């Protein structure tokens, strides 16, 4: 309601499905998504993941590089069992706040769920960019500066 609650949990299979269907390509080092469906897939810190980075699916957030004219949706596995990390969209750029510095959100989720075991908590949300850059982050302490954010570059 304040930002994205769109919160549900799948399983590990569909994480694995999840994976597979995501139009991020490797773009070397960076990702960089295609089509109209911009269906960006990520995960936090899932257990194996070290801490303190955002998983991009075959990265963990070099950077994405999007086009500008597609329709954007974040589907984040976020299944850190610890903390309910949000993916917040915005500016603000490199270095990114210890303090949790809420600057005007575009697209966000406030805290996605904390699953147990087996279940894999997902948010589905959807987003329209427009043209340059943008910056997504982690709106908990300390996450967002030491490594969960990611560029967004939308052309
Ligand atoms: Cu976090």
């Amino acid at each position: 309601g304040t930002l994205d609650t769109t919160w549900k949990e799948a399983t590990l299979p569909q994480v694995k499905a999840m994976l597979e269907k995501d139009t991020g390509k490797v773009s070397g080092d960076t990702v960089t998504y295609s089509g109209k469906t911009v269906h960006v897939v990520a995960a936090a810190v899932l257990p194996g993941f070290p801490f303190p980075s955002f998983e991009v699916h075959d990265k963990k957030n070099p950077t994405l590089e999007i086009p500008a004219g597609a329709t954007v949706d974040v589907t984040f596995i976020n299944t850190n069992k610890g903390f309910g990390h949000s993916f917040d969209i915005t500016k603000k750029g490199p270095p990114y706040a210890v303090m949790p510095v809420i600057d005007p959100i575009v697209a966000g989720t406030g805290f996605s769920p904390v699953p147990k075991d087996g279940k894999f908590g997902y948010t589905d949300f959807t987003w329209h960019p427009t043209a340059g850059t943008y910056y997504y982050v982690c709106q908990i302490p300390g996450h967002a500066a030491t490594g969960m954010f990611g560029k967004i570059v939308v052309k």
